[PDB]
């Protein structure tokens, strides 16, 4: 079996390594709900260690799901509404177009367009929308940067802490950081950008609820595992997981749940590579509104992207068909090769 699984991955991975010299990667996969990690190549150019079961991936904008989990749970104790405003959390921002903005059109890329907290608010403060609220969808860090940080908010809680004290041990995910601890420095594997310059993160503002994750390939799949069901989380947050795979906008081929994107299973890889398209990524897509929203349907292609400056990931799971797979690189891999390799994997399964 892992035998067989090995060789069906290493058929995909090698050449895509070989092709845009990826020094390393950790791939991850559920089969019938039997997890495995099969580990690629080197953490650091530099100092050749191999990448092992505890080897730390920057996972780029795919920490955005985590942090959609946490208010998702927030939402489902009664600590806010997705529907709430931001100008709730934050009470300068009534009267100011960011004021109206709510939770659920930062958690799907519509709000209308896009060092201190005292600029911060001043900058929400000036902030001006190209689009209404929930017409258009448009990638970006301010979104989900908000998200996280009025969750935390709400959630009367810093927001680091929430995650590593709270979402990730109740996952069980014990390798995954928004801080990085001393000890495990010599866990965090190096980036390398398209040249080939070494490179890891750069903390901006809202740089922890857009993109802080750090994490090992074992931990983002028992998270993939948790999104269908699998391994005996709480109540509340599992409720919280699967909740957040509703649908809520359509955006040329693709569907917006809160921060996941989602198609119909079986489905086509035209689909996914429209979907996942440059022009998806940086373009303000018109978006319509499903009403109602789509319940959570396990007969869907859920995935998200993420991409630093040294790191590549990818996510994709299908609950009913219970599998899925994470890939994680530290170079940079085009975002349709990530697709790709997924779709031929998990079509072997």
């Amino acid at each position: 079996n892992a035998d067989d699984l090995r060789d069906t991955v290493t058929r995909q991975i090698a050449p895509l390594m070989k092709q845009y010299a990826i020094p390393g990667m950790a791939i991850g996969i559920v089969a019938d709900g039997k997890p495995y990690v099969f580990d690629y190549g080197v953490m650091s150019k530099q100092t050749g260690k191999p990448v092992t079961g505890d080897t730390l991936f920057e996972i780029g904008s795919v920490s955005k799901t985590l942090t959609a989990t946490l208010a998702s749970d927030a939402q489902e104790g009664g600590e806010l509404s997705l529907a709430d405003p931001a100008g709730k959390y934050l009470p300068e921002l009534q009267g100011k177009p960011f004021g109206v903005v709510t939770l659920l059109q930062l958690g799907t890329h519509t709000p209308g367009g896009t060092r201190d907290d005292a600029g911060l608010i001043r900058y929400l403060d000036a902030w001006r929308p190209a689009y209404a609220p929930g017409t258009h969808r448009k990638y970006s860090n301010v979104a989900i940067g908000m998200l996280g940080w009025l969750t935390a908010k709400a959630m009367h809680q810093d927001f680091a802490t929430l995650m590593e004290q709270r979402l990730f041990p109740a996952i069980g995910m014990t390798h995954t950081y928004i801080n990085v601890p001393a000890a495990r420095m010599a866990d965090y594997a190096q980036g390398y950008t398209k040249d080939g310059k070494p490179v890891r993160m750069t903390e901006g503002m809202l740089w922890q609820p857009a993109y802080g994750v750090r994490t090992t390939a074992a931990d983002l799949l028992r998270f993939v595992q948790a999104n269908m069901g699998m391994i005996h989380t709480a109540p509340r947050l599992q409720r919280a997981i699967e909740r957040t795979h509703t649908g809520y906008f359509r955006a040329g081929p693709l569907t917006q749940d809160l921060i996941w994107e989602q198609y119909p299973y079986p489905v086509a890889l035209p689909t996914l590579l429209a979907g996942n398209a440059p022009k998806m990524l940086f373009d303000a897509v018109p978006a319509s509104a499903i009403q109602p929203p789509l319940a959570p349907n396990p007969a869907t292609w859920i995935n998200k992207t993420g991409s630093t400056g040294g790191f590549s990931t990818y996510v994709a799971f299908v609950p009913a068909k219970r599998i899925g797979i994470v890939m994680l690189a530290n170079g940079n891999v085009p975002i349709e090769e990530r697709v790709k390799a997924a779709y031929r994997i998990l079509g072997s399964l």
